[PDB]
């Protein structure tokens, strides 16, 4: 998934996602089905 892709899936950047702790990554990634 690209930036765009990524924004439209998750609500928000790559660079916004890595700025979240791991475990919220985790939790985000599983939720969105993307783990």
């Amino acid at each position: 998934l690209s930036d765009e892709d990524f924004k439209a899936v998750f609500g928000l950047t790559r660079s916004a996602f890595a700025n979240l702790p791991l475990w919220k990554q985790q939790n985000l990634k599983k939720e969105k089905g993307l783990f």
